[PDB]
């Protein structure tokens, strides 16, 4: 497939120069005020979306459990036990069917949002990740999917929902924020707001949006996304603490996922959250979690390849039956595990099913209760669960989560991977309690460290994940035990496989730029990765040549150049070549006054022109006759160019009958005179640093004599291409 | 004055190419392991430095108070009251005299460290901010100064101490970390570790080190400075909780400054930390704090100008008497205010002086106790202080702190400005309690918001300050009230004056690059700010010309160029000019095979050469005779060049008698062939973005025909120069 990258690099021409000349300091102040207002509105809307999801998820799950529990009781009295299972299966099948249909409406809504958000912040523009229909389909699918008990999450897709809101909202409201730079900034702000609403950590969201889109440090935009995040996480709170509780002005609880309070349960001699002796246990748990994450990634990748090979090339009826099958299998498994193998233990959140008086079923309590309740019980309750219960729950949940993720329904991954780790940590703590005394430390710390290790194994994130976990825990003293677990579980896992998101984005074939290049990559030069073949546009060019090159070629940008070695066309080109050059003596005076050879020809680089501007010029009557001088021109303004910005007409779409051939079109005013260039003798690391951090596109390579020698595109800087070229370079010598 | 900037931009030549060719993947892994070890060692050493400061500060202050309190009692019994004052004055004078002498040893140790650290991370290299003597003098001065009761802090200079440790330590231990890039990275890590040790907030330190040195996002170095910060803040804890308390494995308290625990004092109906109705109070307190900060900055700037005009041009005897005078004045004032105007209130930390039975003096309790104890009492004690006490303490402390800062002794600023705000907030809370019921909210919140507002007014920091305050508070729910106070007190203050650090760095005359440029600055072009005059070096140049240009000129870099329009010299230059050019046809074939006019002359740009490399070449026997070809050359290796890295000999220092004139020196191998260049038609914003974020130096401007037209240096991008050039541009038209 082929994808269109974002045009993040700024383009400055005469219309923009006129707008800048008209611009004044008061206008700049008004612009900044409007930008602040838009940021605040984005935060508020993301908070409202989170509230809308959470309220209906809770309502549906509570109603479903209310219908079944009584039926469980009556059908257990006589011993039928069937109607309880039949009603549960009916509810699950209905919800999963609705979610599958909704995903069938919009294909990109499937799976977690993060794989399709790391690409937009990197500038790949997956074809359907901004459209409002995607937002509606995903937000409706998430509530239906989790209500069906598919072992999924809600905190995942909230990032994509916030990203869509941030991308869309400013467009609805000197055109305002038409350039792709502003769109990318607002997408970053929306992603940060979504992360804050999901996890309750504002600084974690700011740091997540800082990376995954790594550009030059923009002090003044980070200060805006932090405000957006703070507003987003304190609007969800203001309503979720006013609906659940009675007080309205109170801010009693952070966003969707909260771990609780980490303190010694009772005033006890020598009770601490953690001590220096536990560090070995933390390291061992980290490496175990890394191995488990590697196994999870391996099985998930194999399953994804199998589905991509067989299931996808099937009619629309298939890919809908698979979700129903997995929902049925998981419902049957959870019901059987609640009925049998669940140890009844002597005693509102706790559910007692199939169990005698004054006793509760731990398996049922873990499986039925919503994931937040299960997490809270695993962290802050001691002695409630037997080790066999924990082992069975961990194995079943791990296998079912590994099998489930990837199917059509809008799954999540943070919670179902945050739940197995807690169970493993609690099991480890229970084992350690028997052999040695554990009174000197808290019990829930092991569960927290296990959860952190499993996340580190599965997703393999850094910096952002550490901050998110620390600010969710609400205890800064957990800074060290968590981090030394994230940096170990990662290092253990990188031996076997990459992260889930990297695996699922490499399957799509999307080209992604890595963070840094190896030293062997630096050994290469820039002359080895450029593309010697070029498509060029002369200034004052023929309209027939323009339409021919636009129809024949697929490149999105053309270097406007002049030959180095119609009569009016040639005369105008020579006049421009003499007018454009500026010598140092001239500048000082101004200050004081106050075959293959034909194919590969020397050309002097003058600028870059985008395909969109050429199409816009062709659509309008932008041309002059050969007899007439180039002075006469429509001279379109900025607003006229931006009028067609959201949707750019295709060249084949245009009728093109009106256009008169043998007509000269001037592209000098509308081109980008000064793009970032680089000498062919430069090394790969500098080129990669520029092309990544500056976020630009189509980096031209020009030699010492001003001859343009090549163009570098993102396809030339992927890891596979660099590795292949390095292997070829070793093969040459 | 003139200052030498850091050479952050990487230089790649043939010795480095040889080292890279010898380099292997295993060697890279070993390099990364060594770098991690160095980072951890830096963190540990910074923690140890913090512990060393804190322990002796506590010991000295406790001993001084132990000597005086008994003498206070006996001399009060008869009514003399003199010996108590005499002993206090003697102690204060001795400590302040020692601190003043120690600062007299090293001039740069004076004042807070931050003004001299913002310059190094920006690349200015203040002449004495890395030397170990500065570290020793500052660390010894801080403990003596605060023990004298000069109304100063300890958290300020810890940043400079960590920076010095990070700069120095790797040098003590393929040369390792010789390039200035590694030195700057380690300085950033040391600054982050120092901030973490001072305030107990690791992420705050990471974010402080991220800004103030804004460069391209380096994922893989942030992940190292975060580890350094975490290790630094958890080594100070491990010892300060094992010395003060009894348990050794326990981590009971964060770094030097801790705010405590923010919870409702008793289980009470409708008790919350804060509610939505308080936001107006927070905004009003923020604007009041902004006005107060503006006043503080105004008076401090006027006093600093007065001292710079009169006090500084004086012999060394002066500038030592001023510190003694201020110490005497503050001791007399504090003793008198403790004796009189301190209201005795009915009842170990609390001090009862000059007061009858079962009563304590609030003035004495606030003034005598260490600043941490005063802060803790102001935050978490209600009803202890009368409003008159608070007003008098605030006024006196504000005036004395404004007068004190700037003198020789190593003062701090965070604590003395964090203490007035707390008093103001407590006074506001006490006033509000009388008029309206305040039972619905906590009392200390007003003190915290007042402190945050006063810091925002005085220092005017963002992002970093917010995170530092949030992670010191240990309550994420304070995210919004703090931040909406920082962003208001800043906006209120920016009307009148800049921050303290900006004022004190603008007085030194140091050129600093601002974060962003205005749109009017973008209206300017690059041709208007470049310097048309150049000093150039031909390849294969005469040694006499080299020595003449090195002695005559002061520029630190020379563009190696060739004329565009000895016989052996000219022949070699022409041969190099033909050998260097690479045409696109040639590259494709290679792949397939597999007066004033004399003064201002057209020159083709070939590279950049630093003065240091030229001096190194001159020191060694790097030359060849005219008859001999250029093939023969000593061909120095990387280690030989780096051997002289720490100290570069001056040209005037060299005897130069051995050097034989009329001898050709080849500089082609040792130059930087591919520096970042920019076209003269580019706009100012792009140039500023490159020259800032890439951290480079001496950005060359070359036109379309390859002619070099100018050089841009940091002196051309300061705010004053840009404003002057913009005014001139308006004047022209
Ligand atoms: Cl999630
Ligand atoms: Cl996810
Ligand atoms: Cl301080
Ligand atoms: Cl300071």
């Amino acid at each position: 497939k082929d994808y269109e990258s974002l045009d993040y690099d700024r383009c400055i021409n005469d219309p923009y120069l006129e707008v800048l000349e008209t611009m004044d300091n008061k206008k700049g102040r008004r612009y900044e005020a409007v930008k602040w207002m838009v940021v605040f509105a984005i935060g508020v809307c993301t908070g409202l979306v989170g509230l809308f999801v959470d309220f209906f998820v809770r309502l549906f799950t509570q109603l479903k459990f209310g219908v079944v529990q009584t039926s469980v009781e009556e059908c257990s009295q006589k011993g039928c036990l069937a109607l309880s299972l039949l009603e549960l299966l009916g509810f699950n099948l209905t919800f999963v069917f609705l979610a599958s249909l909704l995903v069938l409406i919009e294909p990109v809504a499937a799976g977690s949002g993060i794989p399709e958000v790391k690409c937009y912040l990197n500038g790949v523009k997956v074809p359907g990740i901004v459209r409002l229909r995607t937002l509606l389909c995903k937000v409706l699918g998430v509530l239906f999917s989790v209500a069906g008990g598919l072992f999924v999450e809600k905190e995942g897709p909230m990032i994509h929902s916030g990203s869509v809101v941030g991308a869309g909202l400013p467009q609805f409201q000197f055109p305002y924020f038409r350039s792709d730079r502003d769109k990318r900034d607002f997408v970053s702000a929306g992603a940060a707001a979504g992360v804050a609403a999901a996890f309750g950590a504002p600084i974690g969201g700011t740091l997540f949006s800082l990376e995954e889109g790594s550009s030059f440090w923009n002090q003044g935009l980070t200060w805006k996304v932090l405000f957006c995040s703070m507003s987003a996480t304190f609007t969800l709170n203001f309503f979720r603490s006013g609906i659940q509780f009675g007080s309205w002005g109170s801010f009693q609880l952070p966003g969707l996922l909260n771990f609780g309070e980490f303190k010694c349960s009772d005033s006890d001699k020598k009770c601490h959250l953690w001590t220096a002796m536990d560090l070995g246990f933390f390291v061992v748990m980290g490496v175990i979690g890394g191995l488990l994450g590697a196994t999870f990634n391996c099985l998930n990748k194999r399953l994804a390849k199998y589905r991509m090979r067989n299931v996808h090339p099937k009619p629309k009826l298939v890919r809908v039956l698979e979700s129903l099958l997995v929902s049925l299998v998981t419902t049957v498994v959870v019901f059987v595990a609640s009925m049998v193998l669940g140890e009844c233990r002597q005693m509102s959140s706790i559910k007692t099913f199939f169990c005698p008086n004054d006793t509760y079923n731990d398996m049922a309590t873990l499986f039925f209760n919503p994931q937040e309740s299960a997490i809270l019980q695993l962290f802050h309750q001691d002695g409630t669960f037997s080790p066999v219960t924990l082992a069975l729950f961990f194995v079943l949940y791990f296998l079912l989560a590994c099998w489930t993720y990837g199917i059509s329904v809008p799954s999540g991954l943070f919670v179902p991977s945050l739940l197995c780790g807690a169970a493993f940590g609690r099991l480890v703590a229970n084992v350690l309690k028997s052999y040695i005394g554990l009174g000197h430390i808290y019990s829930g710390t092991f569960a927290l460290i296990g959860a952190a290790a499993f996340l580190g194994g599965v997703v393999r994130m850094t910096i952002s994940l550490t901050v998110i976990l620390i600010e969710s825990t609400n205890e800064i003293t957990y800074g060290l035990p968590i981090m030394v677990t994230l940096m170990v579980a990662k290092w253990t896992g990188d031996f076997f496989n990459k992260g889930i998101y990297d695996i699922h984005v490499g399957l799509r074939g999307v080209p992604l730029l890595e963070w840094e290049t190896e030293v062997e990559m630096d050994k290469l030069r820039a002359s080895d990765i450029m593309e010697p073949n070029l498509t060029y546009v002369y200034p004052h060019t023929r309209i027939q040549s323009l339409v021919s090159i636009l129809r024949t070629t697929v490149h999105h940008a053309f270097p406007v150049v002049t030959e180095n070695r119609g009569n009016q066309l040639i005369s105008n080109n020579i006049k421009f070549k003499k007018s454009s050059i500026l010598t140092r003596a001239g500048e000082q005076r101004k200050r004081s006054q106050s075959t293959m050879e034909e194919r590969f020809r020397p050309l002097t680089f003058h600028g870059l022109i985008l395909r969109s501007q050429l199409v816009t010029l062709l659509v309008r009557g932008v041309c002059y006759s050969e007899s007439q001088s180039s002075a006469s021109q429509p001279r379109l303004s900025y607003a006229e160019m931006a009028e067609d910005y959201p949707r750019y007409p295709d060249i084949h779409d245009l009728d093109l009958t009106l256009l008169n051939p043998r007509m000269i079109v001037d592209v000098t005013p509308y081109m980008n005179p000064s793009p970032f260039t680089v000498s062919p003798n430069t090394h790969v690391s500098q080129v990669f640093n520029l092309f990544r951090t500056m976020g630009l596109r189509h980096l031209p390579v020009v030699n010492a004599v001003g001859e343009i020698v090549g163009i570098i595109t993102r396809h030339n800087l992927t890891y596979e291409f660099l590795q292949a070229r390095l292997r070829q370079h070793y093969q040459t010598i």
